[PDB]
């Protein structure tokens, strides 16, 4: 039912008024994140994500993005994937902070080495 049930949770992440639009940040962007994690729907979720990100709450990213290794299926997988969040995080120069730089770590030197 969770598959099916996603949609009508992330219907109202089409807009930002209230704290309860960042709730529904925090648990629907977990879930959505949830998702991915038990049969590596995540791909969806890197793709979600985009589709998600073409709707644009940076900190609010940062964490949903932080869970590329916390809790990683394959190697593989991740590599494009990563390829495609710094892929599209480089344009507005503020980022690399901490947490994209950290990851190009991660992402460079384990992706191939």
């Amino acid at each position: 039912d969770c598959n099916s049930a996603l949609d009508q949770l992330l219907v109202l992440e089409k807009k930002t008024r209230q704290a309860s639009d960042l709730a529904s940040s925090k648990e629907v962007l977990a879930k959505i994140v949830d998702l991915l994690a038990s049969r590596n729907k995540w791909d969806d979720l890197n793709e979600q994500l985009t589709l998600l990100s073409k709707k644009h709450i940076q900190y609010m990213i940062q964490k949903v993005m932080e869970y590329l290794k916390s809790s990683k299926s394959l190697d593989l997988n991740t590599r494009i994937s990563v390829i495609e969040t710094i892929r599209v995080v480089t344009e507005n120069k503020i980022f690399v902070e901490v947490e994209r730089a950290r990851v190009t770590k991660d992402l460079v030197e384990i992706k191939k080495e």
